[PDB]
């Protein structure tokens, strides 16, 4: 977990990242204050399950956007060898026009702050993190290296946030969009309860 | 995550247990060397959102097992409150006969090593940890109190992690049984990217 | 024990309790200022000895209020626990309704704080503390966990301490409200020792 | 309460005491393992509310040895101070002819690893620990200065705890010889609640 | 000497004291300020040497109030305890009747502040220190527990110092009133040599 | 005062004196084993209250050597000058021929070691000790610097211990040889209280 | 400079590296253990000043090989970077087809010990250091980012340095291969100074 | 190496320098801002390479203060041992007048500032700094003893630093005044790649 | 050396020393400031070597008076040792008047700041210090303890350091008034060499 | 001073020094054991005393050859410079043909293991140390550096000292050879004192 607890405000930081239109800005996660952020790590640039969920990212990148979600990606990785990975071309194992933010982490600090820095190889796991429109970190995934992560139930997620935040009630398990939701009350809760067996 | 680091052996553990046929028991971690783990905590008994996730996993204990694989559940109270719990039918919020194990952690201490404990609630959070058949931890999960976890996502990490296991091959974004793998190699990676992308 | 010291002031604690009328609310040592209170601890919730010492205390309730004295009692089970047992009828092993309101101590600090702590089961052991409308411990007092006390013997104290709260003139041995006292003097005390034998 | 934590070995200690045929002599709380023990401190000696202790606890140090139980009593006074006082017409604020033994804790030792050391006035409180035959500490019991204790509940406890050994079965909430016990399992113990009310 | 330094002022202490005419009083060594002060200290009460040395004191009183010289004696034992000493017949042991105050010295502070506790024991030893009128201590005996002091010789002693502290001479060996003296200049002091052996 | 303490053996030490017959020699307390020993500081070789008291001192020898008693005398001062000043006519003020042996510490260790040195001034205080046949301090008598001390009174003491060691008995307050002794014991010490007044 | 002293070993180490043929090896300095090593740092890859740094000793290698002398260059990109690089046509800003290895230092534990890493960026500085066929360091070379290093320069060094190894002589300032160099005594060093300046 | 680090300022420095002029004064690399400054560190006066390497850079003096660019050379020397060895001819080893201030450094702590000290002989390798004229360090030279240095080199970097300070554009290896240089843009570097291998 | 540095203010004292006209006076370094010291250390009084310095110096002050130079004699033997030993016949090993201030330091501390301390005896070395007009201490001159130094030398020394304080100008070795000396400069320095052998 | 002492073994060293046959050598003090040895340091090579110094004792080398004694010169400078400013001819300011060795400190620590060094300027003071054949430091001279050593004086101690070693008498003070001495006994030395007065 590092130094990012969930319920707290995540680790800040300011990198150098590649925008999506190819020229270096200077990102903070500051600067999405008011945005929920799906901030997630993966390990090498030019490997393998890494450019496919970070293509999987990018592509879904509008359903994010439907949700006030601002989705970005990080590794150690300089920026130039994350340009130069980008214009290489997908059917050659390059990650091709972005949608997506991608920031590098050369001192691995963002790493050490989100816990998920594997040392021995100075790399990042396949950590995820989803951090609300406050700023206050809500889930924290950790793969290891050999198994992508998958946007759909990181999707699932932020809307299960989101309603959370907006309607009191809370998300049972496995909930999405029209599932059954349930008033955190002692008494009110029995609404829920009731209608299920 | 607190002491458990993917990669690494998953903290070990002894705990008092109330085993599926009602009853206590010590449960140890290493009891279930040799198998898949799904090791999850829930903060408290008797809440909203736990028990929906804890059924799940009940009703859904057959699919991990044919997956070779043991779900435990583990909260702070203690057996004598879990069994309690079990005792109680589920339209009141009760959680019924359970098909897993509920260990006790009432020192704390477990979740302690597993970096999921709510130091301001001597609470644990909602997270869940995927260990394999060596003991090596796999994966780690967290959620903030109001969501609860879904169980098909779990069912496809252990599917996951179990193939490349056996296999050598590595899995891509929202990889489930029956997807395409990519051989992890500079060369004969181009197999999947060529066809993949 | 622990930081409580008979002569100084209770160490100050500030829970959340199942209150009387079945309902939660954070409670503080301190609200108890200006009357005597009698604080106890019991091992866990859903158990044996315990239910019969609170029952004991929730049921013989009102003879503290006559000696303007608050009985709270608790243990490191969540107050939802809590709220669960008093809701198990008394034939079956529960509470039944209350008279006394029960706290949770999930972070164990509070029976640290006391010195009831069973460190080995994160337990707290049967330690009952009684204080005078000032705030400072008068008496402390502690039972292996098979042993429960005696309600009879707190109401004696109780009774014993506010009297030389308003006398000046202390309590002998056996003491019961009737009872002759002793002068703290050396001889306005053989009007004690002399009517004797 | 200082080093004494029930459920633990007593703390040790060697001191000079006066003999209830008067004689002194050095004698160890060792010496008495094998039975059960009741050691109380008393404030000081030529006082007031402890002569009303000792002398009742000597008179009815009978029901004590009917229970294999050893009684000692103790303060900072030293030896020839107890003396002077057993030698002291109880009329006169004094003693007399002593059952039991009185221990000087001249270096206020003892009192410390008991923790009943009043530091502000190097005097100890009114603290009683039912020590078994094991040498573990059972009961701990203290009392501000103005109030003495009770002989009887002590016998109850005493009572009630050999009871406890010899039937691994636990007393209810004011027990005393004859009332009915409950037994530590779910279902047996229901035998138990099962009448009362 | 734990902190009693010949030369400098001598500790400072508040103690309870029976007083001569009967009652306790809180008595500070400063209270004695302007005066010569002549303390001792007496291992126990009850003891043998011990109260032959008091006695001795206590009436040769006189003497001392004759050179403006307070006396004060004090052990560990109780003011309790001290006063019943008093109030016993000098027939077997007792003091009877005193003219000197006896100080209490229970948390062993004082002692230990004149380095004359016999820690070992919680008992002090045949300390006595001359301390004058401006406060400074300045002479110091100390004997073991067989042998008693004399009387006289500290009489020689107060003697002698008040003396020194008028006439600006010192006094020789063994000097009782009457005696030569020696005026301390090389040259002056041979006014005593020459007229000496 | 020092390390020198009532009870225990006297601090070792190995100096350079001036024996008796002329001429310097290395003693040690050790060499004196078997043999009490009257060992006495003073400030400064040719000055005043001090050759007054260690002249008394060499005169009465015999008396000391009676009560096989060995007396020692030290300074800070140089064995030289120690030499220079026994060679100065007692008119003069010096010390003329001695029959006890003075012993030099030029490193104030010996004054440290029984803590009458006056660091201030590095000179050592008028500290006396008796210590006994077997080696264990039993007395020490410090004066500040104007007044001497009688050698009448640290004869009396010698007398007094070697009494108490062979006797059983203890020297009450003044003893002398001759006077009344008593049996330390609360039966047979009876014999000495009752015959009083 | 780091652990890089010339004068002693160069700090060993063991990374991965992408060798001549293509292919990964984990090298080790050891490895060249009997040959000089040129081991460079360089910057970032896809960079500028770097590449025509680093083919340019790729493109000379042959003559340091005569002179049996490894060359190995080194940044902190991971190896799939460094392939993906020189999978990179020159004039697309690529390395082409190299003929050293190009280690990895992902972990900056190489660039710490030789000192030259800019933590402000967590990349290292162009420092360039010739240790001997004995391992040890014999020459270290660094510049700012902006200015490449001079492959001439390096040559002559290397030469100037195995020509003293061998030649019980030193090579002055300027010296390439055929100039006057000197004896490092003070009367043959007049062999040079003399028929010379 | 030392406190020097490429990037920062200099390590500051005041010292007695034998001016090209002869006469002493104290001079300080202060003195020197708004012009490069290259700072050269030697063995010993009276040995070989130095000489060479001295005396080099006191002939080409010109090109650098053609540059606006002041050298410095330093040793643990003395300033007399300076003085001494440049009035000595060349022929025999002396540098003979200078056009260059020569440092000296007894105090060794200008060495250790620069990490090129050589602790176990308290002399310096022969390191050179160019530090530009803002006083912040640009590049760091460090040879063996037996290999002198190239002031062409050194030249060629002067020059290459004032260039790519003056122009915004980066010098690649070997570069020379006339030679090509590449603009630090990924696109704009572009122009220069393609005019190539 | 303690902390006597030479060339930094001698370090300062207060002490009793024995003035040259008879009697003592508390003396202090700062009292001289304004002439030349010549401060000497001797071990002991009444010793040999000694009292052969100390007349020596007493005997030729007036020479270090047309010096404007005090000479001051200095011992850990007390002021009183001092006088009787300035009292003591030549011809019997004493000193005889003195024209010469004679300190005392019976704390040693004025020793251990000149370093000459020899803290295994508790005496001083031979050691000698001369410290100018100013309190620089310029010199210092330690022996061993059976070789006396020599006035002469001391003599020689203070005309030196005089001259050179008033001609800026260095004495040469062995210089005597009128001998030859020189100038500190590197060519002036010429007519002094040049017109040698 | 430093680490040497007078009485202790002179602090070792092993320094590269210039012979008189001129090319150096590694020497010991060490090297000498069995020869009484004078060690002296001088500030600096090419100045002005120091030459005087050095010239003076290396002429007068025999004076101790025949005192089985050998002198040892030592400096900062290195033994470059040393030969540099041997070869240059007493006219010029050198030094010429030596008759004894001149150490090289260049590490700077023989000065400081002798407290001669004058840390602010890396110099050292005009320091003389005059050991035994036992290895033991008899004589510390230090001079401030514008004063000269005198050869005269050191021969005169060296003297002395084989004197006292060989005689077992003192030499008081300015003793020189056929000069008488005094017998180190009290009674003994009488035959020299009356020989004066």
């Amino acid at each position: 977990s590092g130094n990012a607890k969930i319920g707290h405000p995540a680790p800040s930081f300011k990198a150098t990242a590649v925008m999506p239109d190819g020229q270096f800005k200077d990102i903070s996660l500051s600067d999405y204050k008011g945005k929920y952020v799906v901030f997630f790590f993966y390990p090498l640039d030019f490997t393998f399950v890494s450019p496919t969920e970070i293509i999987a990212f990018s592509d879904r990148a509008e359903e994010f956007k439907k949700l006030n979600c601002q989705v970005i990606g990080a590794s150690v990785d300089s920026h130039f060898c994350h340009l130069a990975w980008i214009n290489t071309p997908k059917k050659q194992g390059g990650l091709g026009p972005m949608n997506i933010p991608l920031v590098s982490d050369p001192k691995r600090t963002i790493a050490q702050d989100y816990g998920v820095l594997k040392a021995d190889e100075g790399i990042s796991f396949r950590g995820l993190f989803i951090i609300d429109d406050k700023g206050i970190l809500r889930q924290i995934t950790i793969n290891d290296l050999p198994v992508g992560r998958s946007v759909d139930e990181i999707l699932r997620l932020v809307q299960a946030f989101q309603f959370t935040d907006k309607h009191g009630e809370v998300c049972p398990a496995g909930w999405k969009p029209g599932s059954d939701t349930i008033k955190p009350d002692v008494n009110k809760s029995k609404e829920y309860f009731s209608k299920q067996k």
